[PDB]
């Protein structure tokens, strides 16, 4: 009935509240904002390092709702270790883009992933057809009336498989 709901978690938590800080209530705010308009497809991904002990270059609040939504079956973690001590980590846009692309929905984030439109030019047309861009205030997360543009679809059938 709607279409799958893809957010980027990393995206979404770094929007909100303190630019500088991974505030995971933005993903819970987000992710809520959906399922009080009866969406039941919806997936986050964030990488499974944002789990470990934060270090102080990377600062995050609420951490435990990561694990919380986890559980609830909405967040996935995408995969990540160390290698000699070094963190390394599988591309997050991937996962994002693709399981979006595959399950022909929608991509909640104001990243418009231009490396992956430079790689399959069907993501390239799904990116420009499919981005669902937002701001928060406060609390309010506030996606657009004309995700894409004027001459585009209203925001109601942007997320409808057919208006």
């Amino acid at each position: 009935d709607l279409r799958p709901v893809v957010i980027d978690g990393s995206n979404v938590a770094m929007s909100h509240g303190n630019k500088e800080v991974f505030s995971c209530r933005g993903i819970l705010l987000a992710v809520n904002w959906f399922l009080e308009r009866g969406h039941t497809d919806i997936t986050v991904f964030v990488p499974s390092w944002r789990k470990e002990q934060p270090r102080p270059d990377v600062p995050i609040t609420d951490q435990h709702i990561l694990r919380e939504l986890e559980k609830k079956k909405i967040l996935v973690f995408t995969p990540s270790r160390r290698v000699g001590g070094k963190r390394v980590v599988c591309y997050d846009d991937r996962f994002i883009v693709k399981l979006a692309y595959e399950s022909d929905g929608i991509v909640v984030s104001n990243d418009t992933y231009r490396d992956l439109q430079g790689e399959r030019q069907e993501w390239k047309r799904f990116i420009e057809e499919r981005l669902l861009m937002y701001s928060f205030v406060n609390d309010k997360f506030m996606p657009p009336d004309d995700p894409l543009g004027r001459h585009g679809p209203s925001l109601d059938n942007f997320l409808r498989k057919k208006p």
